[PDB]
């Protein structure tokens, strides 16, 4: 059927790597759907010349749903008609580079981004920032793309939901594949709140199996929360493979759907849960019809809304200080 | 079902990043089939903690058929009965190493790793090599278990082939999904010979269509044949992402079936054209029912037998380079 054109960024580096033979290969689309990768990396020769390597690397494999993949300098042409967009390359937060250093450089890439993906992407483009500080990139972003429906910015937290749904199994010796209902709150960052108070395998509470709110405070929380840091402990470079996966799976979710699970999404609020509207915010939904849809009704107890406070504030934080780019 | 185990060699490096997820994930042996990991580095501390990190991102993933995942120092545990082993880790080619530092480097890793997999793997396990270089590592791992049987050890050309089925796709203008029939002869090194002589596109004679010769003599082979370098050459880093896809391709088409199509593996040889017996060789094979069947019949010319010629010989050379470690 009718190949889709999926624009990746950053396309020369690490989490691309992992991603953009799994998108070739069907994982994030389905395997009846052809897609046409559109790669955008720096316009510097030694990072389009690695893009050139890793095009030949796809080929290398005579993926079958491959229906074309180009290489670009410039967003404006490699974000053309494009259905979905991955936003995975953004500013390293170099030596010297102070948390303002960070956003100001992060800024300025998302503005221009986004405004060629308003100018020639689709008219109901699924846009999905992975590139740090994911949240306020996909704010900038969307900002910037007034034409585009807000609601079609998203930011990935599926990588703290899937390694909040690894420490439950763990915890509970249980598969990670019967855990229901688990999610996250907030930003993608260690101040992220993964809430385990819902969640469910074979219909019981994995809360109250556990039975310690010790481990959920003192141990899953800090865990999920500083495991990409440990990630670097280990293998001495950051988290690629996975951040990948998570991407093929908020994009899978998003577009074919979850059948009812629910899934964790950086979103621009609606003002559900008392987040303020525009604001990117990791939110439990599920999936339908190419479109998601908040949890509603959770009960948000002191120990919650204090956790929700402290990630909503660096969000906010985040949001002051892109302001003055957002002319 | 009844969930593999997976032994997989050099966990903590390149080609096994790519390789591993795809494996959890199901690319493999299908979808319906779990997967036990039992992971093998070398014992060094720098190793097994990256081996650790790798497997923390592994679980990060929440693939639902991973039914287990172990790390290995020891190739005696690593390969407890194993169903399946990827001979992936080998001894680099190191400052000052000349070619006969490296066939007695890995000689003595494969010897190892062979009598170990004749130990306690499974008793009818498939064995493939990827680790260079691939059909001596995998003749002296044959040649050092002898209870298990000589054809579930071969080694991977099915990379040559995928890069050869790349650059017919390319010159024709046709779906590398459509290019029936192509293959490699021998030696997994630029000395191997990729065959076009046989393939078809949509019943078409490939050959016929670019009617060049002196395309193929002088731009197919060469290409193909040093496309690894030209992937340095670009990205810097060796093809690990397009070796990852081969090998998963080489294990799910000899356990699935390539039902009817024809596919290259690097096999002992038993006598067909004229190759000598034990001797592991790119052949043109048709896969099923777990095994693999030595295409016959084909017409090797006098270009052919001079470049199957060429490509016997190297292999010849490593193979008596290696003999006095097969004590
Ligand atoms: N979302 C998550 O959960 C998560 C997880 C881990 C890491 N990250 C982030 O992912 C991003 C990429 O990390 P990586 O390890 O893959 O990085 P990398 O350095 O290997 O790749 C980033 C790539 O983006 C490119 N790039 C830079 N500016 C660009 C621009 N203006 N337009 C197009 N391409 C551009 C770079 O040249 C580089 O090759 C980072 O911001 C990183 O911190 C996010
Ligand atoms: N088969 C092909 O078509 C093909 C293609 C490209 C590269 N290669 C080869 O693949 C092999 C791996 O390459 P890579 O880029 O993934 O390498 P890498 O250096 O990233 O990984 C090799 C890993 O194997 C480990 N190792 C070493 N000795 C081992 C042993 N004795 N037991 C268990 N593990 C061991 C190392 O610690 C290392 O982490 C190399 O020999 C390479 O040249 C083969
Ligand atoms: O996911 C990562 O690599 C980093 C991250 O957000 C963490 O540990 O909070
Ligand atoms: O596959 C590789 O990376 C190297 C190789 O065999 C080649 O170019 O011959």
């Amino acid at each position: 059927k009718t190949p889709m054109r999926v624009a990746v960024t950053g396309a020369a580096g690490q989490i691309c790597y992992s991603l953009l033979f799994r998108i070739a290969n069907g994982d994030m689309l389905g395997k009846d759907q052809p897609v046409i990768l559109q790669l955008l990396e720096i316009p510097n020769e030694k990072a389009q010349k690695a893009l050139q390597g890793v095009m030949m690397e796809i080929d290398d494999c005579a993926f079958p749903l491959l229906a074309g993949m180009t290489a670009h300098a410039d967003p404006m042409t490699a974000f053309k008609d494009a259905d979905v967009a991955l936003l995975v390359g953004a500013r390293p937060r170099g030596p010297g580079m102070e948390r303002k250093d960070l956003l100001e450089a992060n800024a300025q890439i998302f503005t221009v981004q986004g405004k060629a993906i308003d100018a020639v992407a689709s008219r109901n483009i699924k846009v999905l920032v992975v590139g740090n500080p994911a949240n306020t990139n996909a704010y900038i972003a969307m900002k910037s793309a007034p034409s585009l429906p807000a609601k079609n910015f998203t930011a990935m937290l599926r990588l703290d939901h899937n390694r909040a749904l690894s420490q439950i199994a763990a915890k509970t010796g249980k598969p990670v594949s019967s855990i229901e209902k688990l999610f996250v709150w907030g930003n993608h960052s260690p101040t992220m709140y993964a809430d385990y108070r819902y969640a469910q395998i074979d219909g019981a509470s994995v809360k109250d199996m556990i039975n310690d709110d010790a481990w959920n405070r003192d141990t899953f929380l800090p865990t999920v929360g500083k495991r990409g840091a440990a990630i670097i402990d280990a293998r001495g470079v950051s988290s690629a493979a996975s951040a990948a996966n998570a991407a093929i799976d908020h994009i899978h979710d998003w577009v074919l759907g979850t059948a009812g699970k629910w899934t964790t999404m950086g979103i621009p609020s609606d003002g559900s849960y008392g987040i303020p509207e525009g604001v990117i915010f990791g939110f439990p939904v599920t999936t339908e019809n190419g479109e998601y849809k908040i949890v509603q009704g959770l009960s948000i107890d002191a120990f919650s809304q204090e956790r929700i406070n402290v990630t909503l504030n660096e969000l906010l934080e985040e949001q002051n200080g892109v302001q003055h780019l957002l002319g």
